[PDB]
């Protein structure tokens, strides 16, 4: 059959009578926990702690949208009380993590995985966008957002933000959430989110692949550097140079060339007009071979 109804208490235990050392972080919506299943599988599970509803739309989700390259949701809870939803555990973590930590000191992302991770992430994204019936905006594109299988392919996950079109081509009118660093200036701007602000995410998102760095940091500022990402890189132009750009862990890696290639990308996604954004299939077609040396000017 499919899409499993879980008891609570079938998966405090789970979570071991859940919090504290199962907490993977401050969710969304709650808290993630990593916990196991009778059997044996590693969960992860998304807690509800106090408008909404955005709980039904997370569940029922699965039956409109499946993809290798999206966090398929194995199962939920609801109770008159708080509800939950349990995704794979996701082996690799984030990309934020593997980018951002990591634990002892495990190994960097090599560049060719990275290169990976934005291919099929677009992937998923494309998918969302152009192959579900009413459309889905997913709203939280970001590398914290994009989980590696163990494999280390990319998974987009917490579908928390999500919104389902049909109105046409444009438009979903609601508020504004998210962090700052990933929020398309048209939607800040307008209230309206729109597969166009996915893509803008997305493109924030490559952002942080290639450079290791947060998208919004107080630390820059902390220097005469910027506080936005974007504007950071474009300290590409003119100060020659990824090198200092590119992500210090790196070194080894990449050929100037493939970043270049990356970067042209990333910086298509993010232009401040909507309209001159590539679509995440144009995406996946650049990242795939087909059409990037002219898409500017
Ligand atoms: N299925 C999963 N498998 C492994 N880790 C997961 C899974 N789902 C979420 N996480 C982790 O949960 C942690 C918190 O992420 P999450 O709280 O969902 O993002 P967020 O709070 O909404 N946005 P941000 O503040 O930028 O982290 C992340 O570091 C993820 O690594």
């Amino acid at each position: 059959g499919q899409l499993k109804r879980f008891s609570l208490r079938e998966l405090q235990v789970a979570s071991d009578n859940f919090s504290n050392k199962n907490i993977l972080g401050r969710g969304g919506f709650g808290k993630v926990y990593k916990g196991r299943l009778a059997d044996g599988t590693l969960v992860a599970v998304k807690r509800l702690k106090e408008g909404e509803l955005q709980f039904q739309t997370e569940v029922e989700m699965i039956s409109m949208a499946v993809h290798r390259n999206l966090l398929r949701l194995r199962g939920f809870c609801m109770t008159p009380t708080e509800r939950l939803l349990v995704y794979p555990y996701m082996a690799n973590g984030s990309v934020a993590s593997c980018l951002r930590e990591r634990p002892e000191s495990q190994p960097p992302l090599d560049w060719p995985k990275r290169q990976r991770i934005a291919l099929g992430s677009a992937r998923g994204l494309a998918y969302l966008h152009d192959h579900c019936d009413p459309k889905i905006i997913h709203r939280d594109v970001k590398a914290a957002n994009i989980l590696l299988d163990e494999e280390f392919e990319a998974v987009v996950g917490d579908f928390g933000l999500a919104k389902l079109m049909d109105y046409k081509d444009t438009h979903v009118t609601t508020a504004v959430r998210g962090t700052i660093g990933h929020i398309a200036p048209e939607y800040l701007s307008t209230g309206k989110s729109s597969e166009k602000t996915d893509v803008f995410g997305y493109g924030v998102m490559l952002l942080e692949l290639i450079t290791g760095q947060r998208a919004f940091d107080l630390a820059r500022l902390a220097n005469d550097d910027d506080v936005m990402l974007l504007d950071w890189v474009k300290g590409l132009l003119k100060e020659k140079k990824l090198e200092a750009l590119v992500d210090v862990d790196l070194q080894g890696n990449y050929k100037d060339e493939e970043v270049e290639q990356l970067i042209q990308v990333a910086l298509l996604c993010t232009q401040s007009s909507p309209m001159e954004r590539p679509k995440m299939s144009e995406v996946v077609r650049m990242l795939e071979g087909d059409g990037l040396a002219e898409r500017w000017e």
